[PDB]
């Protein structure tokens, strides 16, 4: 791909984070804590899952960023509507306002309803995410494999401002403590 020139500097929004997340001082890294991180509750926080949003809101244009997923066993990445549900149980789908891919139990899948199997020959250590608001496109790229395409959601019905979306995943196994990191431009 040649989308690199639409690079945007994403930072994480502490106020949206699940209460067990630890966001770095620079707001560019997030990981699972081993307990509640001693914050007040609020209506923005994802309650059921280890999720957080970027601070940036996008309603037009072309945007690109990259995320480091090195040595994680489970995560979700993409974009979502600013108005997505925060509390209780929900599935990641375009009907619920999410355009995402994930790693879970040694397979990669796109968050369609029902989910779509991804075909990745080189397990990625860094993921590129491209959003074209006007075109209704969200695309995912394998930076480890020379930028190869992972998945394109097209005919997207955003229906509102978009936010970068992250899930560090559970760490029941003791093998998923590593952070998500926003990679430098
Ligand atoms: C299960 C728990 N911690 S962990 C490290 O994954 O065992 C958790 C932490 C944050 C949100 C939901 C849940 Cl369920």
């Amino acid at each position: 791909h040649h989308h690199h020139h639409h690079m945007v500097h994403i930072t994480l929004d502490r106020n949206t984070a699940n209460s067990w997340l630890i966001i770095s001082k620079d707001r560019r890294q997030v990981r699972m804590g081993d307990t509640h991180q001693n914050v007040s509750d609020n209506k923005e926080r994802f309650s059921n899952y280890p999720m957080v949003l970027g601070a940036q809101r996008f309603s037009s244009g072309k945007m690109y960023w990259e995320v480091d997923v090195t040595q994680k066993e489970a995560w979700d990445l993409g974009v979502c509507r600013d108005s997505v549900q925060r509390k209780g149980q929900f599935s990641l789908s375009p009907e619920n306002g999410f355009w995402t891919i994930w790693l879970w139990q040694d397979s990669y899948e796109a968050g369609t309803s029902p989910q779509t199997t991804l075909h990745i020959q080189v397990p990625p250590c860094q993921i590129g995410i491209f959003v074209d608001y006007e075109a209704g496109v969200v695309s995912f790229y394998n930076i480890t494999d020379h930028g190869s395409l992972i998945y394109t959601f097209s005919e997207c019905v955003f229906a509102g401002p978009l936010r970068p979306f992250f899930n560090v995943g559970f760490n029941y196994s003791g093998g998923n403590a590593a952070p998500l990191k926003l990679c430098p431009l």
